[PDB]
């Protein structure tokens, strides 16, 4: 329906304003054949908040992409903050470094190559928590696997989001054939079970295709 | 539609229980001849959520009902934490009042009967602030003046949450005669003109209308 992505210009209008970092990061997906699947501005905006509410000075995320999410979460962080990114693809986790060289944030986010259930045990080794915000938005399969990683480098009151877990409401078919879609009911079940978070599941609708995040807080 | 009403039930069923004092508080709208606008049970769960997140030991709502969204706010604070809620209609706050001592939060929420216009400025005489949270959810013409006497109330850091500021998508229509539509439209202009908060409107989807709800942080 066009009613969301009118109703998403108007809120990106009033709130949703992108610098030139933020638009050369979208520009730069389709130069290097990258899925044009980063939040959405008001998206970004969103995540920026949630991190301005966890007063966040060290950031996880799992699925850097061209780094848009980076950007937005990296830019509530104090200057002496950090933001951790994992990512799998080469090509994609320099695309992003030139994004972050771009918008400043050189010195404040790490970008790690790597599948991210490899770097997940490596963190936990090196002491690299606790996180005050874990954003999960790499591959949908091991999602429930992420997650117990993320409540390892957690700390009492974090906050873990975790994108894409609606689907355009796929989720309600138990017998659905498409992994990402098995994955985000996996994840959502294993939510519904967790005794260590308070979490909800958000509805999204805009720009992008009808879909969710889960956000969740370590009790 | 049908799909963000199924998709509701989903996420309500992993993460939404309603206890009896919630229940309670949605069947005594039809027996006291109340309006069924109360937020959603997902909606309730994501404002607890934001509760925790400002670590809420005051919070200020403008709008009771019977209590709904009350409960659920007032659930987030500790023992020694305050919640106030503004009502006008005298049977509402009587409702509230009686849904909130069943819910055993008599000693927690103090329910104040009277217009929010007149009773906000009685707050800032008492030194009642500064509130962690401030949920705008009372009558619609006047949000933009209640969110300038919520930032009379607010430290920085203070969160700032008002509902019903999307309506269908009608704040798309500049012609709308509707007295809520144009209270909605003047709010989210004055919030892309404020410089005292960095804020966002949240798209929402589920067993309510489409609308949304504004989330503004004070600097
Ligand atoms: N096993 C894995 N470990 C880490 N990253 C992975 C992965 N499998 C896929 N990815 C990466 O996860 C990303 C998902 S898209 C991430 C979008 C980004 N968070 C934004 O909103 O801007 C892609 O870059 C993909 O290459
Ligand atoms: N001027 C005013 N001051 C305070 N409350 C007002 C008001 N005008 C209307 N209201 C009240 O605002 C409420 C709007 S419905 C509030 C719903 C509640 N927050 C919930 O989600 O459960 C009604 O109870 C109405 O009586
Ligand atoms: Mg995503
Ligand atoms: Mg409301």
């Amino acid at each position: 329906n066009q009613i969301f992505e009118s109703v998403d210009h108007y809120i990106s209008d009033l709130l949703g304003y992108e610098d030139d970092a933020l638009l050369a990061a979208t520009n730069s997906l389709a130069e290097a054949g990258m899925p044009a699947i980063s939040v959405s501005p008001n998206q970004g905006k969103f995540l920026q908040l949630l991190a301005q509410l966890c007063q966040a000075k060290n950031i996880l995320e799992l699925g850097t992409l061209a780094g848009y999410s980076t950007i937005w979460m990296a830019r509530a962080l104090p200057k002496n903050g950090r933001l951790i990114t994992l990512e799998y693809d080469p090509k994609h986790a320099a695309v992003a470094q030139k994004n972050i060289d771009r918008a400043g944030l050189t010195s404040q986010v790490q970008i790690r190559t790597g599948k991210a259930i490899d770097i997940l045990p490596q963190l936990v080794e090196e002491g690299a928590g606790p996180f005050d915000m874990i954003f999960i938005d790499a591959d949908k399969p091991p999602y429930t696997e992420y997650f117990q990683w993320a409540l390892r480098l957690s700390r009492p009151g974090t906050l873990i989001v975790a994108d894409n877990v609606i689907r355009d409401g796929k989720v309600l078919d138990e017998n659905s054939t498409e992994p990402a879609v098995q994955g985000a009911r996996r994840f959502n079940a294993m939510l519904g079970a967790n005794t260590a978070v308070d979490a909800t599941i958000l509805q999204m609708v805009g720009v992008k295709e009808y879909d969710g995040m889960a956000l969740a807080i370590v009790k």
